[PDB]
């Protein structure tokens, strides 16, 4: 059903769905793997369905559909601790290329598509243990695509040889963020 900002399970798959206060999002569970996001004039938000814990060799399969009007993407999305991380592995993005003002650490080719990876450092910003300072990962894909599978083994393999030390995983999940947007999306995760 659709819900408030949170974390929980549903139907065997984790969920996290945060916003930004901002008003204009609808975030949705749905059965199994499935959630679906609906957006007019959002602010920032992130949300979607996966895993919790996440690995560090997982395949993560996503299907579906995704139709953003404006700054919005669709990734791989989780954290780790001790180091604090944030990573996203971004399969399709709208009017901005997330990216933007992250360091360019080089490329890895992964599920068909080549990737150009980065790292910024995020200062007293939201995270899953409160205001605080970490690296943010990004593996931003060339070929956008709304269906496929990711072998995250190979994203964080690429960010390790520039110096990523992955700590415990937290969560993982496939992901629709948007930024002062509308759009719409419903994916099934597996
Ligand atoms: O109540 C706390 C939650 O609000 C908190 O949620 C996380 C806050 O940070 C979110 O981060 C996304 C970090 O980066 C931009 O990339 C995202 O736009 C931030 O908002 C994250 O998605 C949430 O899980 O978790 C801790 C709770 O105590
Ligand atoms: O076939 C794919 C090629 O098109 C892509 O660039 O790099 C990945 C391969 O698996």
């Amino acid at each position: 059903s659709t819900i408030q900002p949170g974390t929980g399970y549903n139907n065997g798959y984790f969920y996290s769905y945060w916003n930004d206060g901002h008003g204009g999002v609808t975030y949705t569970n749905g059965p199994g793997g499935q959630f679906s996001v609906n957006w007019s004039n959002s602010g920032d938000f992130v949300g979607g369905k996966g895993w919790q814990p996440g690995t560090k060799n997982k395949v993560i399969n996503f299907s579906g559909s995704y139709n953003p009007n404006g700054n919005s993407y669709l990734s791989v999305y989780g954290w780790s601790r001790n180091p604090l991380i944030e990573y996203y592995i971004v399969e399709n993005f709208g009017t901005y290329n997330p990216s933007t003002g992250a360091t360019k650490l080089g490329e890895v080719t992964s599920d068909g598509s080549v990737y150009d990876i980065y790292r910024t450092q995020r200062v007293n910003q939201p995270s899953i243990i409160g205001t605080a300072t970490f690296y943010q990962y990004w593996s931003v894909r060339r070929n956008h695509r709304s269906s496929g599978s990711v072998n995250t083994a190979n994203h964080f393999n690429a960010w390790a040889q520039q110096g990523l030390t992955l700590g415990t995983m937290d969560y993982q999940i496939v992901a629709v963020e948007g930024y002062f947007s509308s759009g719409s999306a419903s994916i099934t995760v597996s």
